[PDB]
């Protein structure tokens, strides 16, 4: 039977039509980038202004530079005329501008349904590039990592903090970093904390101390945004020194190259879970 040559992809921002096995692939989501890397799929262009350390090979001049995460180089994109552009939350406001240039797929994670959304995104990439087998195998491996960590979430309450500019914001269930609770089964120090903001909910140090979590997961935003680590200087303060987490050596510094700059790819999700596993074991 003669079938359509294009895929019809209903995504959070609309519908894209993309040639199966598209030639010129542009990527503004580093989770997607690591996924295409893992699968051996050839990428054409990405924003090279700020590339996660683990994806530093994508700094090569072999890839066309289409700007920064927030500031696409539209002229360059228009030269390339891509077959598909993958975007996520940072580029959501630029959807229509990108769509004029080439088929654009929003492929951010819906954090209210992290696992379903993650898996849907990865399977789509598999279908688009004929890598369904490799994706399924890799999702299988990640499930095994999840099953290992869920079995020690136990009586250990965790709070998730991001540091930037000497300030602290928090994340809980259903949030950007909700997977620690929602997928990996770690109970929340504050189960009623509802955060939908990319940069979290501003909290005081007094609030952290009162919640007194067993574990403190910390994401150093300035390490990747400014290129200067500030998390440790920021959180190592007397109110925080009260907490079980500090006292018991259960402050876990998550790698912002993975967690903040990236996320939601085969490699980033795997590595993110390994970082949680390591902190909890
Ligand atoms: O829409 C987003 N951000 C808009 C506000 C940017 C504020 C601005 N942020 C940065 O410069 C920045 C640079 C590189 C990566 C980031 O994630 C940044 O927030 C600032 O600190 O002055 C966004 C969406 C999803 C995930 C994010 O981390 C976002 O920043
Ligand atoms: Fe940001």
């Amino acid at each position: 039977t003669e079938q359509a040559e294009e895929m019809t992809i209903k995504h959070q921002l609309g519908e894209a039509k993309v040639k199966k096995n598209p030639e010129k692939v542009v990527v503004f989501d580093f989770g997607v980038l690591d996924t295409l890397d893992k699968l051996g799929v050839k990428v054409t262009a990405l924003p090279q202004m700020n590339v996660p350390k683990y994806l530093e090979k994508y700094k090569s001049s072999d890839y066309q530079n289409v700007g920064s995460l927030m500031e696409p180089d539209f002229e360059k994109l228009s030269e390339i005329k891509p077959d598909v552009i993958f975007i996520s939350g940072r580029q959501a406001n630029l959807y229509d501008k990108l769509k004029e240039i080439g088929p654009t797929v929003y492929i951010g994670i819906d954090t209210q349904h992290y696992w379903d959304s993650f898996t849907n995104n990865m399977k789509l990439i598999g279908q688009m590039f004929g890598k369904e087998k490799e994706v399924d195998e890799e999702l299988a491996n990640i499930e095994k990592q999840i099953e290992e960590v869920k079995t020690k979430a136990a009586d250990k309450k965790a709070l998730i903090i991001l540091t930037t500019g000497g300030k602290v914001s928090a994340y809980g269930k259903g949030s950007r970093f909700g997977l620690i609770h929602d997928v990996l089964g770690v109970p929340a120090a504050d189960p009623n904390l509802k955060v939908t903001n990319p940069h979290g909910q501003s909290v005081s140090f007094e609030y952290i101390a009162e919640k007194n979590p067993d574990y403190l997961f910390v994401i150093d935003r300035d390490a990747v945004v400014e290129g200067k680590p500030t998390a440790k200087q920021t959180i190592e303060n007397a109110l925080v020194k009260k907490t079980k987490a500090y006292q018991n050596g259960h402050i876990v510094y998550l790698d912002p190259n993975y967690w903040y700059l990236s996320g939601g790819g085969l490699t980033s999700v795997s590595e993110m879970i390994k970082q949680v596993e390591e902190g909890l074991k």
